């Protein structure tokens, strides 16, 4: 698809069998999702945003479907205001910026 | 152009006669630039992100050149860690996400 930016680029994602709404975010290096349970072990990570650096849980090799496209990669879980799909997964679905 | 997302989508912009590096950010509703002087009146605004909120100065009807494309809109000025080109100006240069 071709997504214009007059409104937030929100899409449906599927993770752990659940449907959620997430923002396609080219300004985010990593994918960060609101609190949920994911399988396996997690590692600590700090992510810096507009208000500073914060603590999240890093889960690797997580299966996630984004707007019908299958991706498998790192998902960070923590107190984010919105679910964010970052560049680590946008590359997997072949997403580019065009003008 | 077509911009891939293996690295941060950083571009050169021209604002208030100065050249600056900025991030093309689909996850940002608004454009936020590091401390600088801009002409005209401003009003205070709070903007929220990962890590909480920052206080910025809102300048309206500001011209920016982004990749050679002229655009006009609201520019927020404040203690942002990176210069961000948000949706308000990405729409003006005809920027879309494609996959
Ligand atoms: C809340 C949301 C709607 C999404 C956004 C809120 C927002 C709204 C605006 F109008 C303007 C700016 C911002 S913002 O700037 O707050 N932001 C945009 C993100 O793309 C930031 C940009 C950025 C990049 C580097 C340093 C600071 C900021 N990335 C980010 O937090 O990456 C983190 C997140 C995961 O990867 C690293 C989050
Ligand atoms: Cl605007
Ligand atoms: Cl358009």
């Amino acid at each position: 698809p071709q997504i214009t930016l007059w409104k937030r680029p929100l899409v449906t994602i599927k993770i752990g069998g659940q449907l959620k709404e997430a923002l396609l975010d080219t300004g985010a290096d990593d994918t960060v999702i609101e609190e949920m349970s994911l399988p396996g072990r997690w590692k600590p990570k700090m992510i810096g945003g507009i208000g500073g650096f914060i603590k999240v849980r890093q889960y690797d090799q997580i299966i996630i479907e984004i707007c019908g496209h299958k991706a498998i990669g790192t998902v960070l879980v923590g107190p984010t205001p919105v679910n964010i799909i970052g560049r680590n997964l946008l590359t997997q679905i072949g997403c580019t910026l065009n003008f």
